[PDB]
């Protein structure tokens, strides 16, 4: 009669989650070459990448040079907000008025595009008026939990001023409900995770979070019935997670530590017993304007420099090039209807 | 035919159990700010604390001075119970003797509460009958396997006897049966664990033990339908896990070696090698009046000196809010309604 | 329609075997104090011992002084057969002619038990014979697969010949199929355990064997209904997996490694590096009359020396004990039918 | 409602997938002696081995010397196509021009069988058709991604043209549905496995694999109710991997790494602090004529001088005889039935 | 040898019996060896009125 795990209620343990270490892509009946795959997918309702990657709104990944370099590679760069709101459009107009890069993403006035992070509350407000005067593309009202009342009504505010000029992207989320308030508000995208780190900060200090694959499918299935696109943020370590997570049905992956340590990223070059290292801290950190507060819940650290930004993307293009011919996907979406494989623990030794 | 596991009983394995590492906190629709989120929570069905944590009634915890702190720090300290009978009522008494502290729990006079700990037998019941005339305001039957017959019987005894003047909490139990007959007898709250400890000595030594989450539920299953409240004691290793016990039912979280290590537990400050360290011993051990049958069933061991207890205190407090503003959590009896998500193996590394 | 693991046949995979470490002892009502609880079980159906241990028929664990002092402790040893016919028929005369000792098991002349191994053949033939000339007490044919049609008949041929004088014991078995074969071969007793081992090496050479809970309750679940005793043999490491396995059905339990440190184990002391160690190798290893088909197949290694034996029997029982006290089980009949609960990964860590 | 991993589709994680260190071989009634157990197994429909052992198509693995070691040792060896289609010609000639070997395996010319690898195109079809002039025995068409349409075709081809002189062996594939494709097409056997290695390139940088129990299940599941037989290639680290393998359906195992280190396979030999060590990389690894679009996707390393061939080919052989007596499988079409127990992580520790 | 050699009639030992069962002191397991204290009449640990100790 009672729950095998305890209790009387079958719905205080709600689902088991997947993780990306817990699956894997089967491969399927393919005629599709990996130099000839098409890896173009949508990243807001209006935006289309000829790279689905786009560069974290973090302090240590992107500002002007690795926005402008994540622009060219095929991808988009976020700005991140830990400074002064003039300061953030100045960097978005340096991005603006910046054959080589036949991939790269333009307006169509013929400019790199670019998107700023913004929080909840009226100093975001004139923050936001002040990006979108600068020019900015796509603003990310970026929060760690964007199911909140105030987080969706600064996204209905924002789709209502300057709704058709920009777009909006909503703040992170793990859950159908939340990615459905966000459809319902307005968003152009749905930005999906929370705790998605194995042993992320918010999963040991707070004990919430929740497994990133099985977040992406229950974002998908709330936001995919509108057309609005998703972008899985955090927990991608390698191009076989990229590649997981857009089977999943994301649209668009956002990096972080995998381009922290690149040579466009903000920071100076650090050296160690004949070794290249950078920083690289979470927005929550007690080192790192963030009025976030649920945003200590970060760690600082440092990751091994990995040279020019070009060839981490094209790196990790070509890993997604291989797992779309493996699984017969011509185009990104004809890759997220792939089928999955559970693995247990020993094929994780 | 036969069950999957082996043997023709569907009951010989009774449950699945999971543990803290097992699960984590789905995220919510959440209108709660973290600095206002309520903590208050009861202890007994007559008494509330500001902060629901309290001291673990272990020789290397709780003493005077600790159970001062704790009084002062929003909770409230049980004192152990290995010395003589005079001692006891002579610590109590220091502690019921003793703008800084507005969180600070006091009866009805003013004073600071406190709790100790008694055993199962004649010369407990001189204890307990010494501890009630000092002053004690909770009295804890402290007995590592609590569904013992001569367990209920003193605690029905006591509940006869000061019942009205103080509070009587029944020992350690980990399933449905042993809370209910707690509960029948008359016991004014229930403490919840058995082998808590991944490593436990008594899992090793014995092979008895529960996961700590399921063994909460089901105690809860029992409790809540008469308004008895659940400790849950041992096995809790950061705030995260605290936010888990309390959303699986438990109305209060004792502390154990997440203690030990401050300036108010008792033991010289040692040092080794240029860092401070405190020791940490189980009151089954072979080092550590310990009249329990079922009580070598423990080791000894050092922890890092830590500092002050309001430092650990705040931490562990604002882990807390995170959590039940991830949750959504105004109250902790609204945290008690969150949802759980099971993790695989793979979340774990 | 296919089976989720693969293919179409639901029986490909049998079941889901349980080992020691996935399940632990739930505390039940409890009226037994731990120092009166009531250890004695059936070894065969004939024979009762005060401890329920067994010495293994290892060269390296059982011989003369071995068998003496495990007779005394209130067990039982089981001579080994890695050496001439003779010099086993010596060994048994040996321990036959050998108030401190109010546990020491002993037959109706006031002399103590003692059992001895054989393997199949005429060689085991007269070997069996010579040892019951002797005045062995328990003969044990002692093989790795006991599912053969010459086991069996070996078992059938010795109940025949001396069935009335001594007792017989299968070997090892794994199924209940062949549990139940053995019982109607005939044999007094069932041993249990087919590389029970997590790394044992009929696994890694062989890829064959079966977990030991789920192994003992198929073995328990055909030998009970016809009062046929189960000796689980192999994979103890503590004495709480000693009262997981009693806990499963099982009436003895055989120990290995356990004993080969003692100082009643044959072979000389080793010094290492201002350390102890004696050595310990398998019947099927390299190094180790032995016309086993299935006995390399084992490994060589060292085991640090534990002193008496006695203390170690008496640690081992205190264990069992503690988990009699736990369950509440006055007698190993009572504990027999305690339940298990099911613990993850995360519980192992 | 929901699926319990997320979303609302029950297909989108199509099953569990069972890799070697899952599953054990539960012992049966046997009457076997593992000295007289007949291992001989089917390689094509026309082809029988003595050993069900051949030899992985790789440049650091099978060359003549290996070809013709593995040729006489009972089993068979495949030559790799890293190399000019005349060299490759040259070492068929020479292991064709090659009362010690009773179990070599010889055409009915009394000559060694030999195989060779082909890829797919015009230059790969020119170079079938010089080793089908030099005398070739078995052409595998070998590919990373088998369900490819070009894969097919050319295996069409290929039996089309020489399919009565020689046998035609499809690459690897991991699904039911690509087997029954590779039977349609008109191979003579299927060989399984993608990314069948726990930590394998193609798992972490393509995210692609399928654990390799689940995959033969499934290939076997195709193959079986037309007669042809499946090689199992990749993954094995044991003898106890190979019976395991045999046992899930597989007719023939390839082995890689466990012949790399052996003194008959090319490269120089290595000394490394008084240690033995020999080269080992994959063909799709950038030291490694590879056409192949995915086949970097493999790591370079060294593996352990091993000796002569013959000696580990003795080993295989006895373990997978042990395997054989313990399930009572007279022969490999008996194994073929062999039932497996599922184990938890505990058991792998 | 070599204090005898040099002159010396009698050789006075200090840490080479401390550790012999005879010697003071609880015996102290660590890791499976045994040990025994020494310490100087000059340590911190160690009626010791000399001034030069
Ligand atoms: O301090 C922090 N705590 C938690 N999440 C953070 C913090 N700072 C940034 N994040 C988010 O977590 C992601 C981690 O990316 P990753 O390092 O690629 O997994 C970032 O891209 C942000 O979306
Ligand atoms: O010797 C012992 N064995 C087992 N449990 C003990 C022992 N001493 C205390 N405990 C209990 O186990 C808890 C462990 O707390 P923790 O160290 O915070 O997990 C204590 O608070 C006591 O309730
Ligand atoms: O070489 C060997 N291989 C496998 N099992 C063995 C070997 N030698 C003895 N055994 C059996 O395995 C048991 C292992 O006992 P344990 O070491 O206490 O787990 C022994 O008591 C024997 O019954
Ligand atoms: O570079 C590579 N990547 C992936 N698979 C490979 C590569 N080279 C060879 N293989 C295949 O993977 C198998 C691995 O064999 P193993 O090392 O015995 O597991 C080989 O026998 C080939 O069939
Ligand atoms: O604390 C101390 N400091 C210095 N010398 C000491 C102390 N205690 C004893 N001694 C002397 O130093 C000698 C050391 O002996 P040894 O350890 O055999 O070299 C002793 O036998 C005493 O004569």
């Amino acid at each position: 009669v009672p729950v095998p795990t305890g209790g009387d209620d079958p719905t205080k343990v709600a689902m088991l989650g997947l993780t990306f270490d817990d699956v894997l892509l089967l491969p399927a009946a393919s005629d599709v070459v990996p130099a000839t795959a098409d890896t173009s997918s949508q990243l807001t309702k209006r935006i289309r990448l000829r790279v689905p990657l786009v560069s974290s709104a973090m302090d240590t990944v992107t500002e002007s040079r690795m926005a402008i370099a994540m622009a060219r590679a095929g991808g988009m760069g976020v700005l991140h907000r830990n400074l002064p709101v003039a300061e953030q459009a100045g960097q978005v107009e340096t991005v603006k008025r910046s054959e080589q890069f036949p991939l790269s993403t333009k307006d169509s006035d013929g400019r790199l595009l670019v998107g700023a992070a913004v929080g909840v509350g009226d100093d975001a407000w004139t923050r936001a008026m002040t990006l979108v005067d600068a020019g900015v593309d796509v603003l990310i009202v970026d929060t760690a939990h964007a199911h909140n009342r105030g987080v969706l009504d600064m996204v209905s505010r924002l789709k209502q001023a300057v709704g058709e000029r920009v777009d909006v992207v909503g703040g992170n989320v793990a859950t159908r409900a939340a990615a459905a308030a966000l459809v319902e508000a307005g968003a152009d995208a749905v930005k999906v995770g929370v705790g998605p780190g194995s042993i992320c900060t918010t999963r040991v200090v707070a004990g919430v979070g929740a497994p990133q694959i099985t977040a992406i499918l229950e974002a998908v299935a709330a936001c995919k019935p509108y057309g609005v696109p998703v972008i899985a943020d955090g927990g991608l370590q390698y191009s076989g997670d990229i590649a997981k997570a857009l089977a999943a049905g994301a649209s668009t992956a956002m990096l972080g530590s995998l381009l922290a340590g690149t040579a466009e990223s903000p920071g100076e070059l650090i050296f160690v017993n004949g070794k290249q290292f950078k920083s690289y801290r979470g927005m929550g950190s007690l080192g790192a304007f963030q009025d976030d507060v649920l945003s200590p819940e970060g760690i600082e650290g440092r990751v091994p420099f990995r040279g020019p930004l070009g060839t981490v993307i094209h790196q990790l293009t070509g890993g997604l090039r291989a797992a779309m011919g493996y699984t017969g996907s011509a185009t990104i979406e004809q890759l997220q209807q792939a089928q999955f494989v559970q693995i247990t623990a020993a094929g994780l030794k």
